[PDB]
């Protein structure tokens, strides 16, 4: 039948917490009641002393992405297994389309690789790298057809995906006409492409040198720019993996005034710091190299858990995007030339639980938002996910807050070789992890199949984004002053 009961535990919901047992059946969840009564061949699965809680869903992946033909370790299948293992439901991944390229195709080989493959429900967002009449009528089929309602679109990446200020006004424009949201990479792409060639040039071919090239200014301008052309064309922005406290008190700051943003601290921003970068053996201080960079200040994970935890920044994902020790090495002498990315898709859900609400920054609540929910808010599918109710979708976690686990590449479920959490002690841990209705992880062991999760199709104008947008568009039309026509001499 597939029919579950999840029996003992105490439901979190995004609002409120309370105890009630769960009955999933058919991949719903259709009653959230105490005391439930077992229908006759259902399996119980006995939450006393958990939290019921939304499965993670991971705003930002990139599973199997290529890089100079080596592709991410971590693919669809390893990935998604590994999300679940780690308490992540859902994971969101992005379409990364080559410049002149169709997006529509690319949209079609994400979807190829991943439909087989995903062992957990995801959805993708679609990266828009150049501008056309071509690339503007694919947007809008996306988006009406395609089940897509975000773009992400480039600050950073000079003569590869980096759009100019005039085309991001053109494409965030379009971004509002069609429903979508805008994401956006938010660093200054002429600076870095300056500071990496000075980097270089004074023998800094380290990992330091990836960070010394792109300080934090670098991600606080773009994002401010970004947050400025947005908001002048009224279209809802997305600021992709906030990495920095100057960047992160940009977003802050233009929410305060009521501008339609949101930020997105990712799992290594919250977890861990850029001092890596300077450790002394290289394969280490590679490990952690991404873009943007983890920040030197170590006051910067901590700083960003208190602005996630008081709603400055709204939600996470890990930026997944792994590389074992042998790719990264391809770097070893020009730190240009090493993959971007790092892990975080299997410990976002600890490592947040452990940075958040163990230290007594936000509750058990605000973790289910941050989370779950407003991802699924964003991107248009709440109550669907990020709830514990009726007739939403059954990705539901058991979890224990009271039990640590130590976070280690030697017990982790991802393809990659090492883990920039490596020897963290977490309290938090996913006890069972229900995907689609059906029991996919429990007593350390993943139990699923390839192919077992679906890819989620969402309509665009999602209302959590939208509804002061279409406000702003009735009340705040500029208005002409009422003259008379000037009747004075005109200058020959
Ligand atoms: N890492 C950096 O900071 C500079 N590089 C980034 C890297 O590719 O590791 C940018 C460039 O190629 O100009
Ligand atoms: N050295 C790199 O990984 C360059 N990357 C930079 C990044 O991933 O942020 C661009 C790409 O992968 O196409
Ligand atoms: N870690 C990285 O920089 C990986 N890359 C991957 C890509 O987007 O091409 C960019 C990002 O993750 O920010």
């Amino acid at each position: 039948a597939g029919e579950i009961l999840i029996k003992g535990g105490k439901v979190v919901n995004e609002d409120c917490s309370f105890f009630s047992d769960v009955h999933i059946r058919g991949g719903k969840i259709v009653e959230v009641g105490p005391d439930l009564r077992v229908p006759p061949g259902a399996r119980v699965i006995d939450a006393t002393d958990r939290l019921v809680i939304p499965g993670g869903i991971d705003t930002h992946t990139h599973m199997e992405l290529a890089f100079m033909g080596t592709r991410a370790v971590d693919d669809f299948h390893i990935g998604t297994k590994a999300a679940l293992a780690g308490g992540t439901t859902m994971i969101l991944d992005f379409v990364m389309t080559q410049k002149g390229q169709s997006l529509l195709e690319a949209y079609d080989l994400w979807r190829k690789t991943a439909d087989p493959k995903v062992c957990c429900d995801y959805s993708l967002h679609v990266a828009v790298t150049w501008w056309s009449d071509e690339v503007k009528d694919e947007m809008r089929t996306l988006a009406q057809e395609r089940g897509v309602n975000s773009f992400k679109m480039f600050m950073a990446y000079k003569g590869l995906f980096m759009l100019r200020d005039d085309e991001l006004y053109a494409v965030f424009s379009h971004c509002k006409e069609v429903g979508a949201i805008a994401q956006v990479h938010a660093e200054n792409g002429d600076l870095i492409a300056e500071g990496a060639k000075k980097m270089l040039s004074l023998g800094i071919t380290g990992p330091e040198g990836h960070e010394l090239c792109r300080p934090e200014a670098v991600e606080a301008e773009a994002t401010q720019r970004a947050i400025t052309i947005a908001s002048a064309v009224n279209c809802p922005l997305y600021v992709v993996h906030v990495m920095s406290k100057s960047a992160a008190d940009v977003v802050s700051k233009a929410r305060k005034d009521g501008r339609v943003v949101f930020g997105e601290p990712i799992a290594a921003s919250l977890g861990t710091d850029g001092t890596n970068y300077w450790h002394k053996d290289w394969a280490h201080a590679a490990q952690y190299v991404m873009g943007p960079p983890l920040r030197p200040d170590p006051s910067t994970p901590g700083y960003l858990m208190d602005l996630l935890a008081n709603d400055d920044l709204t939600l996470t994902g890990t930026d997944n995007c792994t590389f074992s020790r042998c790719q990264k090495a391809l770097g070893k002498d020009d730190f240009t030339r090493i993959p971007n990315g790092v892990n975080g898709v299997e410990d976002r859900m600890s490592v947040i639980w452990e940075k958040g609400v163990h230290s007594g920054k936000m509750d058990e609540n605000r973790f289910v938002a941050v989370t779950s929910s407003n991802a699924a808010k964003i991107f248009n599918f709440y109550p669907q996910k990020g709830r514990i109710a009726k007739d939403s979708d059954a990705d539901v976690v058991i979890w224990d807050p009271k039990t640590t686990r130590k976070i280690s590449a030697q017990t982790h479920h991802q393809a990659v070789d090492y883990n920039i959490f490596e020897g963290m002690e977490c309290h938090g841990v996913p006890v069972v992890t229900v995907s689609r209705g059906r029991v996919v992880y429990e007593e350390g062991r993943l139990k699923v199949s390839p192919g077992q999760g679906r890819f989620i199709h969402r309509q665009p104008f999602s209302e959590f984004v939208y509804k002061r947008i279409r406000q702003r568009d009735e009340v705040g039309k500029p208005a002409v002053v009422i003259r008379e026509p000037y009747a004075g001499e005109v200058v020959a």
